[PDB]
This record gives C-alpha cells, sequence and structure tokens, in this order.
C-alpha cells in the first residue's frame, strides 16, 4: 500500500507535470499487491473452517 | 553520435516537460560533430588519392 502512494505521491509533486509521460514502474505495487491478496485471502478462510 | 541521442533522451524522459527552457548543452554534441566531421572527411579522400 505505502509503495503505491510512494509513486502517487511522486506523481504530483515530482518536478513539474502536464507532459510527463510513463506508467510501468507502477505495474510494480499493481501486481504484487494481486499475488499477495489472493494468497493470504483464501488462506484466511482455512484458518476459519478449522 | 550516441552522446547527441543521450541528450535528446534527456529531452522527453526528463522529469516532465511542457516548460523545460534551455539548449546550451547540445551545443556540445553539435560543434564536436562538426569537427571531426570535416578532419576525417578530406582526410579519407587522402587516403583514396593514392
Ligand atoms: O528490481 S525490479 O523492480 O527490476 O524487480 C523487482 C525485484 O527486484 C523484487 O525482488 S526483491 O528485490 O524484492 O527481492 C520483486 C519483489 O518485490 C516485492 O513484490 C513481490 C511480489 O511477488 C509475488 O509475485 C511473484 C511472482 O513471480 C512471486 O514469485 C512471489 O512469491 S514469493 O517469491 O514471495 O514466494 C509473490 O509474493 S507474494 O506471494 O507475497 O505476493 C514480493 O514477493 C516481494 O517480497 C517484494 O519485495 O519485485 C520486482 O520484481
Ligand atoms: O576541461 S573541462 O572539463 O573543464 O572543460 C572541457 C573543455 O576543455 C572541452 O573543450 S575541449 O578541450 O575539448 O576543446 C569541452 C568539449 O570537449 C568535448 O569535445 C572534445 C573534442 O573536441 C572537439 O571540439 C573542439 C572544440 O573546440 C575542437 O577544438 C576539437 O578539434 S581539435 O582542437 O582537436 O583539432 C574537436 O576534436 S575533434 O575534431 O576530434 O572532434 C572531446 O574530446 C571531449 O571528450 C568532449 O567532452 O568539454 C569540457 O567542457
Amino acid at each position: 500500500e505505502q509503495r503505491a502512494i510512494d509513486l502517487y505521491k511522486q506523481l504530483k509533486h515530482r518536478p513539474s507535470d502536464h507532459s510527463y509521460s510513463d506508467s510501468t514502474e507502477m505495474v510494480k505495487i499493481i501486481v504484487h499487491t494481486v499475488q499477495s491478496q489472493d494468497r493470504v485471502l483464501k488462506e484466511l478462510f482455512g484458518h476459519l473452517s478449522k
């Protein structure tokens, strides 16, 4: 979470804007959160089944 | 050549734009290429005359 925040932070506070073209970096935080989600997600249900 | 490329590269990929005012740096690569050109240019013709 904090990661994504840092990116959105470096999106406005970055040396000016209205021209910055990029987005590949965000992909990082994006993919990771997904993997982590589904992992502990169904995992939580497991420790709940008991 | 690679030099100039690096400058044009730091012209778009640089931290945003739509205001960045500068051009003195490019002068560098510009002048150098000219000198080198005319030097080996007529130089090539010399090694060709033979
Ligand atoms: O430096 S780059 O940006 O070019 O590449 C990054 C890597 O350097 C970085 O590895 S490291 O330097 O942190 O050691 C990784 C990891 O970043 C964080 O996010 C991953 C997310 O990984 C999830 O998805 C991958 C898919 O291949 C799985 O292999 C992970 O499983 S495992 O390896 O953790 O067992 C999976 O993790 S998850 O199940 O918890 O979601 C985290 O795993 C890392 O711990 C984080 O540091 O990011 C770029 O690739
Ligand atoms: O010494 S500092 O770091 O403080 O400042 C450097 C300057 O001294 C340097 O100027 S200079 O010493 O090279 O003349 C500049 C520019 O260097 C870059 O270009 C040279 C190649 O020089 C070419 O352009 C100069 C321009 O005056 C010509 O005089 C050269 O022709 S000649 O005098 O050799 O006959 C010309 O050489 S060339 O025909 O072979 O192209 C490169 O060697 C450097 O690597 C470049 O940085 O850089 C600092 O400001």
